[PDB]
């Protein structure tokens, strides 16, 4: 008594409480919330965005080309500001990496020894895990079902 | 003489009722009605498609440059539209931010102690509320049918 | 002298049609219909479509500049499409702008009482629409359960 | 016992597996199947994005022009390219029609108003059709438990 | 033990797994479980993109060209960045056909009995498949509730 639990030695001490429970852990909205608290190292998004930042570095050696063309012709403009619009279509992909973004971020190495673990970072969520976790609670209902099935008479 | 309602009342004590009212919080009418209040803020979203309008201000002034050195060719035209058309990829970005757009403001100002009632500015939506929302309200079903489990033997 | 309705036809077995009746009014294909003919009177929202006309119309006039300075270079070709690239993304607005267009009508002219209130019968469809009310035919589900969950045999 | 099970009780005779049959037919499977019977006359669709097959034409006469007037300077070059981006917009259109592409689909092929009639027919499927059909098979046991209600469980 | 399942239970034997069972089949998080692991081997999608590979290829020697006929005028530069945007609208398609794949690889080169694999290609499936297919679990709810259905009324 001085104890005290949940798990482990039972006697139908309350079935309905711990079906309740489990649908409670399937939801996991305080875990999906430390994610979001991550904002300080989050630059794992931007370096997978910065894929497009080296095709318009490039250009910074082109801009003495249009002082050395004084001879060829010189109109030539706009050469920086056509690579920026290549740039912008890329902002364009991001549409799908929204949520995703967090199974690459992780190194999941643990061979040369490990450390902490209780944060997992492999979940964010605003849409793809709120639909198929949640309907994921219908396949509790499934189980209860099953046993009405075999008495009635 | 109705017909939405039979009788007066009878098979319902208190409890199937108070049920049926978790679903009208569910489906989210009142924040719905809410959004109709205020729907002057639909200007704080322009504004953060304006990020693109500080982009073409810088070259608009660049037109007197092509008056200072006429002589060098000329044939240089063509460089307010271009950045104009760089604005039009940033149109593009705003299928991400409709129903996110409420989510920008707390994320500088989340607080926890009292706040405002019990909302979280869980407005701006017309979809991803209405359809996750929705099968939560399968959710209830889980606890009906676990009753039914336990007697018929 | 009737026999559609008057007697023995609703004695005591109509409680189970009412069930499958509620089911069916979420359904809705007669009134559906009603909807579709909308897409022909959507002339009102295409106002926002047709911005795409008066951009690109505009500027053929300012070519016949091109013939007045024909000494300058001519070398200045181009104009006309680069206000069309804008016109292009005009019609990737429109996926979004498509199904809640008629979102506009309920809003009612300055005059209460009767205006097809709460049912509508003047909103969106295409494809927002099946998805939200069949699943709401679930929540029938929910109420059936708990007159179903007093028994006990 | 000599029999199709241990027991569960010899009186199903059609009713148990015609409700079983009604679940088959609403995943869509062979209707789907129709639509590989068709794969050599789906190119029905790149009529309407031949919509934007103008676009390209117009200047596709103009590559003579520049070999014609040689003499005026030249330097006009990259006009056939950018018209050839605004045909892959009208690309990124075709997410809208493409399930839906069945409705324009026959065509050259009508007068007294109706057609096919072959049990409506959708003859189209690889997203919208399975995800919304199939919660409508859900609706389907709103109907078995309507039935149990009525005595005890 | 070194017999018989992983622990018993009261009131059962093999016919509550084999219900289980079903689930398990829907489920079939393997092949998705897969997909996380072989994350590198995902440029199965790299070379559907590639269509547009062979478009860039063509002026990319055009360079040559310039140096060739030095006394036209030689502002003709710009030609290679517009080509390479033309590529970056095809990577805009890719979001139609990018899970589906997983159904069109099996049609080329089966003949399956190792283990490891030379061909390099399995199911990718976790969003159109993940929200279907889960839902259709709640289908074999529908089987439950015919059966205790019959024996009383």
């Amino acid at each position: 008594m001085a104890a005290l639990s949940v798990d482990e030695y039972k006697l139908s001490r309350e079935k309905k409480l711990l079906l309740q429970l489990e649908n409670a852990e399937t939801l996991l909205a305080p875990l999906h919330d430390a994610k979001r608290k991550i904002e300080q190292e989050a630059e794992a998004h931007t370096d997978r965005v910065a894929w497009a930042g080296f095709a318009a570095s490039g250009v910074q050696t082109g801009l003495f080309a249009r002082l050395t063309w004084w001879e060829y012709s010189w109109d030539i403009v706009e050469p920086v500001t056509y690579f920026a619009t290549y740039s912008t279509v890329a902002a364009t992909f991001g549409y799908y990496l929204y949520t995703q973004q967090s199974f690459e971020y992780p190194s999941a190495r643990e061979r040369v020894y490990t450390k902490q673990f209780y944060r997992r970072a492999q979940k964010q969520n605003f849409d793809i895990e709120k639909y198929n976790r949640l309907v994921t609670e219908v396949d509790e209902l499934r189980n209860q079902l099953k046993r009405l099935r075999d008495p009635l008479e």
